């Protein structure tokens, strides 16, 4: 038996991969162009290098952070580089997977070119009842803004996000919701509110 | 505003077989000498291991494949061949050979490893999209002209077929069996996607040609 302490904790050391003008929620799974900014492709590999000198299957986790204009977000979100490819004009490519809320922390150093922060994990708690219920109302708006554009495909699976923490999420998707919006959204911790406050953007967003 | 609706191609890991002489274009069949050849025969040995089978009795082993890419005293080409290993064994010379055949146009991008003594790069597959209009005129014009080199040469059962292909992009690329183009050239075709451009390169080299 081995004894083992105060491990596994929710303290993470993360590099920085700044969204100049962008927000990635968990639940997300979009493309980024690595040609724009040096500093994402310095996350990457930051995070890579970091998992190098770990010694020897792990797809590199990078702490997406928003940058609105030279400041960053008191939330970022913990991101996999789940795939690297080419985009039409051939810039260099990686999909990356929001999973989870990481509270933004003090600063901290590391390998790479990248800047190493520290944060804690938000773990999504169980859904509450509220949320289901809110989640159901959401599903209805966000369907109803798909219908007049004829994304039925989208409409389909939509419906199938089951989860409301990832439904009020996958807001991030929203053309129609300002970068700052999908900030409050990264920030607002609690389902229930975060739900209320995109359900209320997108009830705005159908009444125009 | 990030853009969420970015197309996103996928990037293959393949083992480079460099060709010091020759290039091969999507849609040949080539032979391969093996003898010798210390870095030919690697990257076949690693396109193999990395083509291992992956199941405990339902696995099946795949074709090998390779990265075929045009290189004279270095500085390889910007783009190679997706070569797929058909056939292993002898050539008719006694030499351990190999068949591969030409698939699609990859563009050469960050270097990797992978297993094996061979050099791995990592390539996008380049689209082959539908033919425009104006490319089936060029393929038309060019049937012509390499019609009249091939029943000059008498290669009547080539010319028989070289003027059914219907597809335009299949056709400037048989240019790579032609002697009278040089690699300069070939690495070119090899290098333009558009079909168009190559059949308005390959045209005008054709006539100059003739």
């Amino acid at each position: 038996a081995m004894d083992l302490e105060l491990s596994m904790s929710e303290t993470l050391t993360l590099p920085v991969l700044p969204l100049e003008d962008g927000v990635v929620l968990p639940g997300m799974v979009v493309p980024l162009d690595l040609s724009e900014n040096g500093e994402v492709r310095a996350a990457i590999e930051a995070a890579r290098a970091a998992a190098q000198s770990r010694g020897p299957v792990s797809k590199p986790r990078v702490l997406l952070v928003p940058r609105l204009n030279g400041r960053y977000a008191d939330v970022g979100t913990l991101g996999v580089i789940e795939q690297e490819g080419r985009l039409p004009g051939g810039e260099p490519g990686a999909v990356v997977r929001g999973v989870s809320r990481v509270r933004i922390g003090t600063g901290t150093t590391g390998p790479g070119a990248a800047l190493w922060v520290e944060g804690t994990v938000l773990e999504a708690p169980p859904a509450s009842g509220r949320a289901q219920e809110l989640a159901k109302e959401y599903k209805g708006l966000v369907s109803a803004i798909l219908q007049k554009r004829g994304a039925w495909q989208v409409v389909d699976v939509v419906q199938q996000i089951d989860d409301p923490s990832t439904l009020a999420d996958n807001s991030g998707y929203a053309p129609y919701l300002t970068d700052e919006q999908k900030i409050e959204v990264l920030e607002t911790v609690d389902v229930v509110e975060r739900l209320e406050l995109v359900i209320g953007w997108t009830r705005d967003h159908l009444a125009e």
